[PDB]
């Protein structure tokens, strides 16, 4: 479309990630503009589905989501350009000596930015599926954007080398194959975990099984250490087992902003 730019209005500067599929680059657009770049590397994604992430973000647009600002797909090598976001994942971000002097008030104010995040997408009629620490950015005015679309449908599917997040994803979901908004909102309740604990991993020291295994037996996970009452409620409403039983992005998006600290 006009999505389309010239390779040359793009100069690649420093080298961010390196995953299986391609690379992460910070950038300029036009000298001007401050981006950050994913690039395809060929042969391993088919280009029709690496390009399928970009094709969604067309669509999904909102404040609290990574924008896609352009594409180069004229030539071999693909690039995936959007908005950048200064201090990378949430996740790291959570483990740096910086994250780990971010106090509970701004925690939870992460949390609620991504529960609005969250409410654009179910008021979109869209399902993410992939909603971890590890795929939320942040900017330098420490403000959280949900990144990472591969696994994003519209409801009512794979892309290639994809992967659930089997500890984020919902009992339903894995056993019976029901991804809907009520998945991702557990998913969010493993993602409050992750911030309230700054970046530790779900059911530490469990293995991937024996999570399945233990969801089934109607294992969640206890309150954590420096974790308060009603934060903890808010999890535990995100991990009802009945999926129909879990609360709206919305309401939790309003609750969030509701809970002073
Ligand atoms: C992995 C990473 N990304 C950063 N910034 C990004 N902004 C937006 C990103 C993104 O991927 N967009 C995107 C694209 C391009 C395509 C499809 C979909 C999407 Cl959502 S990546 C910063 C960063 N840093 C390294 C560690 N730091 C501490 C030590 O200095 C600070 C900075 N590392």
């Amino acid at each position: 479309p006009a999505w389309e730019i010239p390779r040359e209005s793009i100069k690649l500067v420093k080298k961010l990630g390196a995953g299986q599929f391609g690379e992460v680059w910070m950038g300029y657009y036009n000298n001007s503009t401050k981006v950050a770049v994913k690039t395809l590397k060929p042969g391993t994604m088919s280009v029709q589905a690496f390009l399928e992430e970009a094709n969604l973000m067309k669509t999904l647009q909102h404040d609290k989501l990574v924008r896609l600002y352009a594409v180069v797909t004229k030539e071999e090598p693909i690039y995936i350009i959007t908005e950048f976001m200064a201090k990378g994942s949430l996740l790291d971000f959570l483990k740096s000596d910086e994250g780990g002097k971010v106090l509970l008030p701004k925690l939870i104010d992460f949390s609620a930015q991504i529960a609005e995040g969250m409410a654009y997408i179910e008021r979109k009629n869209y399902i993410h599926r992939d909603l971890r620490a590890a795929n939320v950015l942040v900017s330098e005015s420490l403000m959280c954007k949900i990144a990472d679309f591969g696994l994003a449908r519209v409801i009512e599917t794979a892309r290639e080398g994809a992967k659930f997040p089997i500890k984020w994803t919902a009992p339903e979901a894995i056993n019976f194959g029901c991804f809907t908004i009520k998945s991702n909102v557990w998913s969010f309740g493993i993602l409050l975990y992750e911030i309230v604990t700054y970046g530790k991993i779900p059911y530490p020291g469990r293995t991937n099984a024996d999570v399945m295994s233990a969801l089934s037996q109607g294992y969640r996970m206890p309150r954590m250490e420096n974790c308060p009452d009603e934060l903890y409620d808010i999890m535990k409403m995100c991990w009802k087992e009945k999926a129909e039983e879990r609360p709206t992005f919305d309401y939790l998006q309003s609750v969030l902003d509701d809970f002073y600290t």
